């Protein structure tokens, strides 16, 4: 938790903030265990909202690689789906970006969508996907 919070805090003021996001991406990729999602549960909203803000307010400065990193962090959260049922609105926006990206991002987005459609009930999930259903279906 301390590492994640510090990484974000100096990412707010680093000369090249992408390095800290690379570190967080590596951490999420290489992490696995029962207690770590329990530790991420408390700090989920801050990370989600920060990734949302950076993803929406980026204009592809150097390449789309920063947006790719942001969406990969957003959809590669190690927590189980049961805890992740709330805050799904933060996940919905990067879904279209992932589905419109490269091969790995497309695969990650498709895996997230498959995990989402079957577990969640229709009446709960439908309003959440409604704002971006047209673009999601076009990309699909």
């Amino acid at each position: 938790n301390e590492l994640i919070l510090k990484s974000l805090k100096l990412s707010t003021t680093a000369k090249e903030p992408l390095v800290y996001f690379y570190l967080i991406r590596t951490l999420f990729r290489s992490i696995g265990g029962g207690r770590f999602e329990n530790l991420y549960k408390e700090i989920m909203p801050l990370l989600q909202v920060l990734l949302e803000s950076l993803s929406k307010l980026i204009h592809e400065a150097r390449r789309p690689q920063e947006r790719d990193i942001y969406v990969e962090l957003c959809l590669t959260v190690p927590v189980r789906l049961s805890v992740l049922v709330p805050h799904l609105s933060y996940l919905m926006k990067p879904l279209v970006y992932a589905l419109n990206g490269s091969q790995e991002s497309v695969s990650q987005g498709l895996r997230t969508l498959e995990l989402c459609v079957d577990n969640l009930t229709a009446e709960y999930f439908d309003p959440i996907i409604e704002p971006v259903i047209d673009d999601v279906m076009e990309a699909l």
